[PDB]
């Protein structure tokens, strides 16, 4: 129930301590690229980070944090399963989750799924 996500940019989203926004940056899965996936009913799910607090898409209006101490909602996601074996995420504003091929702070603004919003995934273990 553990993963890491890896972005366009052959890199590893990265809550950043929840200092900030968050980033597909990092070279290795370590302890802030590792997320606890959480079923959250209704086919969605939820992330949380290493510091015990959530992944939240911030609706779009900003990039996605991950400081939120519960979750609502703009916490919840569709995991959608690729052909290619990837994963893409839609917040609950029908969005995706977008690694910004590392340039910028992750979003969850883009209507359609791109090379930027596919993500490798493995169980951390």
């Amino acid at each position: 129930k553990t993963i890491w996500l890896q972005g366009f940019n052959s890199k590893y989203v990265n809550s950043r301590n929840g200092q900030g926004a968050m980033w597909c940056d990092s070279d290795t899965p370590q302890a802030w690229e590792l997320f606890t996936v959480i079923d959250a009913g209704n086919g969605k799910i939820a992330l949380r980070g290493n510091n015990g607090l959530y992944v939240s898409s911030e609706n779009g209006e900003q990039a996605m944090t991950c400081n939120r101490p519960a979750i609502n909602g703009w916490e919840v996601f569709d995991w959608i399963s690729n052909s290619d074996g990837s994963v893409s995420l839609r917040g609950s504003n029908g969005m995706y989750v977008s690694s910004e091929n590392g340039e910028q702070a992750i979003t969850c603004n883009r209507p359609a799924i791109d090379g930027w919003e596919r993500f490798n995934w493995a169980a951390a273990t």
